[PDB]
């Protein structure tokens, strides 16, 4: 064994080893249990920094841990390699999307395979690649044959500088995902999947997921956004139905939320567009007036008209209100001033009554000032409500319910702020959409034997609107239904489209007939474990609870849900800086390129690029992003430090999920525990070689050499439930630590002692094996022939676990009257201290001193009084 530790030689060494065993190449293995563990795939938008270190180690964690304790683990990875960021840095590079993105996969997978995480590469995916592609082409030809995929115009969110409709999303803050430029509302066709039909499965189906952080759980029930409603129907009284046909004659129809309320209704109010408003604006140019100005700022004219209460028969005006929009999906409301705010000023303002049906508690209701308990509706009873005094809100819903129900004047109706998932980009680097556009035929779907739908990779985007869009030998082609001339779709899929399924695919990357193969899918079933940003929850972790939702009902999976467990790691963060260009956007700059001045009392004042001297902008600490050019380059560190110093940094700096600041000093100081391990190994084999480990029976063992197997095997539990159960990997290193700052207070010198040493180095390199595994499978090989993942686990020896104690008698006068434990070193004076101590020798001393205290050692104490 060599004295220095010397990452540069072992660990290529190890990872030819483990390559060649073929340790991390798993099959459908019916002989294990599976364990799918999988760490979100990055992007090809730069290079990897040390947050994804950070992200890739957890799941490497998981997966070696499992791997120790005989599962069938796969683990792996692969490329979110189309749409926006892929294209967006091959653009900011000059370089053609396509050669970009396949070059920095290449250097993506070399900085991946220099750590040494335990990945199937023989499941590597590249999500741009036809025979990834195809697979989400045939879905959405399916899916748009029976409309779960359509086209429809409409207002979209348009992003100025990508130049692209985007999804709501990606809409962060008004601003692109990508460009942080203000969203535009624009009216361009777009292609949608129609997630609003699974919009009450997506938001009942969180509750089965016990072990997904409670908060993304939250923000997708918020973004979701049901709201259980009730379509309420008023009679239009016999003297207001001039004008109106059909059932705007009968009844105007409204939605509310607040249905326990109904009784309290004074007004109702509609839209200037609806037929209500023009039967009473037909012979009303002050109506009229109305209408025209309408066709904030609450305005509203009464019209003369009257509906009719279902509840309680009373006539109530209609009145247009600006407030009122003919999307309302019924185009007019009910008022409630008494407990809704909105009504309470529109009702003051043009001095319509106010009439209280709820009570919460003893607070007085004050007709003229408005209070925020009048919208409470949680502690609420109903009063002045009819048999529904007395009520709660949700008990009064239900009342209110089979009150309409059974006069046919309403139903409960449930709505969701959750719009439509609009799919479509003016981008070329993405998924060709499998439509094609013909005069007779309409929007037609490319047929299954024709797909893929191939995107030509031999494009550089000039930047000026969607390059496709300007290649006729691309999109003009025949009509598959006709035969006749017709034209391509030229906008393609979103980038959130191919990581809404890849999951599924890794389960069987080469499967040419389908999505994923019906025994591969059986066999994996879902992730176990996922590990990735907080960041994905209402974009990727909604889509893709949503695909897999498609994909069972298409038949292909029998899955509920993909992912069983979520942790959302910390980010990483460190300084950033950037320039203004003269695009008005901005340069970020790597800080490693800047130069920095200071103050007095350190602080950092002013910044120049180191280039030209020239001032950059400071711009604090921010999660390190491959967009934002602040990222540290594992590959640097490994080639100053080790791989091991990388991952070991990254996981002992923070528990998983807390923000961790980088530092220098925290490289440093990885390595030297890295040092120390490597030296403790080193001087114990030098002082006589390996022995075997101790085992079995401890008795015989001297307190100190105990005490140590006390540590050990304390040790192993720790660590065992840190990866395991709680998931804390920073808190699993300490552990080890102390076992080791034990070990080196403890003399091994005896031919016991070799024995324990043996012992507790190896289940040291084992325990930590899944975090450093390339110093600890060359520890392991200097300390044991066997090979470290066929030796498993450490196991727990409970029996090393007993404290040593004794129990000792005690007698007042001869006369036993009880009995001490004490531990096994106590000394005679504990023995005298515990024995008086002892209720039986307080009791029959009778208050009493002691006289004298014959002592046996280990045996007997005898307090004579
Ligand atoms: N600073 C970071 N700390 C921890 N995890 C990170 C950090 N940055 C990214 N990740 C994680 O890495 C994975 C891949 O993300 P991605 O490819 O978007 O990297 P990125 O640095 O955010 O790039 P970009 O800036 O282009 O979005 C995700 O699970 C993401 O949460
Ligand atoms: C699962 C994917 C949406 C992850 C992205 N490629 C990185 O944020
Ligand atoms: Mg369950
Ligand atoms: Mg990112
Ligand atoms: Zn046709």
């Amino acid at each position: 064994m060599q004295e220095h530790y010397q990452p540069a030689a072992i660990e290529p060494a190890a990872q030819k080893k483990w390559d060649d065993a073929r340790i991390s190449n798993v099959s459908e293995d019916a002989s294990k249990p599976k364990y799918y563990c999988l760490s979100m795939f990055p992007y090809p938008s730069g290079k990897l920094h040390m947050g994804h270190v950070r992200n890739y180690t957890i799941g490497d964690v998981l997966s070696r841990f499992k791997l120790l304790n005989g599962f069938n683990v796969m683990q792996p990875m692969g490329w979110d390699a189309f749409g926006m960021p892929a294209e967006n840095a091959a653009m900011k590079n000059n370089v053609a999307p396509a050669a970009w993105t396949y070059d920095n996969i290449e250097y993506m997978k070399t900085q991946l395979k220099s750590l040494g995480f335990a990945v199937d590469w023989e499941r590597e995916v590249a999500t741009c690649k036809p025979e990834y592609y195809r697979w989400e082409q045939w879905l959405f030809t399916k899916l748009f044959e029976k409309g779960i995929v359509y086209r429809k115009n409409g207002t979209v969110n348009w992003d100025p500088v990508d130049q692209t409709v985007l999804a709501n999303e990606q809409v962060i803050d008004g601003r692109g995902w990508r460009s942080g430029a203000l969203i535009e509302k624009r009216e361009i066709p777009m292609y949608y999947f129609k997630i609003t039909d699974y919009a009450e499965e997506l938001l009942n189906d969180l509750d089965k997921l016990e072990h997904w952080p409670e908060q993304v759980k939250t923000m997708q029930r918020n973004w979701i956004g049901k709201s259980r409603g009730m379509t309420v129907r008023f009679a239009v009284s016999d003297d207001s139905k001039q004008g109106l046909e059909g059932d705007y004659a009968k009844f105007l129809q409204v939605y509310t939320t607040r249905p326990d309320t109904l009784m309290g209704a004074t007004y109702v109010a509609v839209a200037a567009e609806h037929p209500l408003a023009t039967a009473a604006a037909a012979d009303k140019p002050e109506l009229q007036a109305f209408i025209a100005e309408c066709k904030m700022e609450k305005k509203g004219v009464p019209t003369g008209r009257y509906v009719v209460n279902p509840l309680n028969g009373d006539k109530l005006e209609v009145w247009i209100a600006n407030y009122v929009l003919w999307g309302y999906g019924d185009g007019a409301v009910m008022a409630v001033p008494a407990h809704d705010e909105r009504d309470f000023e529109f009702a003051a303002k043009y001095n319509l009554p106010k009439k209280q049906v709820i009570a919460v508690g003893d607070n007085a209701f004050d007709a003229n000032r408005w209070q925020e308990w009048y919208g409470d509706k949680e502690n609420g009873v109903l009063v002045n409500s009819g048999d529904l005094d007395g009520l709660d809100f949700q008990t009064a819903f239900d009342a209110v319910a089979a009150k309409l129900q059974s006069q046919g004047a309403g139903e409960p109706k449930t709505q969701y702020r959750l719009r439509d998932w609009g799919i479509s980009r003016q981008r070329y680097w993405g998924c060709p959409i499998p439509i094609v556009h013909c005069e007779k035929c309409g929007n037609v779907p490319v047929p299954a034997d024709q797909l893929p739908v191939v995107l030509p990779e031999n494009v550089v985007p000039d930047g000026m609107g969607s390059p496709l869009a300007k290649m006729p030998e691309f999109y003009e082609t025949s009509c598959p239904c006709c035969g006749g001339a017709a034209k391509r779709e030229t906008d393609t899929m979103d980038t959130f489209i191919e990581s809404s399924w890849y999951f599924f695919r890794y389960m069987s990357p080469k499967f040419s007939d389908g999505m994923v193969s019906a025994e591969s899918a059986k066999y994996w079933g879902a992730v176990d474990q996922y590990i990735g940003g907080i960041e994905h929850a209402i974009a990727h972790l909604l889509y893709a609870r949503f695909f897999t939702k498609l994909m069972r009902d298409e038949g292909l999976v029998n899955v509920d849900e993909p992912f069983e467990r979520l942790l959302t790691q910390g980010m990483v963060v460190c300084e950033t800086y950037y320039r203004e260009n003269d695009k008005g956007g901005k340069d970020w700059i790597n800080p490693a390129d800047v130069e920095l001045t200071f103050d007095d009392k350190g602080r950092p004042v002013s910044a120049v690029l180191k280039a030209d001297g020239l001032p950059v902008v400071i711009s604090g600490t921010e999660k390190m992003s491959k967009s934002k050019n602040n990222g540290v380059d594992p590959q640097e560190l490994i080639n100053a430090y080790g791989a091991d110093t990388a991952r070991l940094f990254m996981m002992f700096a923070a528990p998983p999920e807390q923000s961790l600041e980088w530092s220098d000093s925290g490289v440093e100081g990885a390595h030297r525990f890295l040092r120390r391990l490597w030296r403790t190994v080193y001087e114990y084999l030098k002082q006589g070689g390996a022995v075997k480990a101790f085992a079995g029976n401890q008795d015989g063992l001297s307190k100190e050499l105990k005490d140590l197997r006390h540590k050990l095997h304390s040790t192993t539990a720790k660590v065992s439930d840190d990866y395991g159960r709680r998931q804390q990997f920073n808190t699993a290193i300490a552990a080890v630590m102390e076992l080791l700052n034990q070990y080196d207070k403890t003399d091994t010198g005896s031919e016991q002692g070799r024995a324990v040493a043996q012992e507790v180095l190896e289940a040291a390199v084992r325990l930590l094996w899944p975090i450093v595994p390339h110093i600890c499978e060359t520890l392991w090989s200097e300390l044991n022939g066997a090979k470290l993942w066929e030796a498993g686990w450490p196991t727990v020896d409970e029996a090393a676990l007993v404290k040593s104690e004794i129990e000792v008698m005690v007698q007042v006068n001869g006369k036993l009257r009880g009995k001490i434990t004490v531990a096994a070193d106590a000394s005679k004076a504990d023995l005298e201290a515990a024995a008086l101590a002892n209720e039986g020798a307080v009791k029959f001393m009778e208050g009493k001193p002691a006289k004298k205290i014959i002592v046996v050692p280990g045996r007997l104490v005898n307090i004579v009084v």
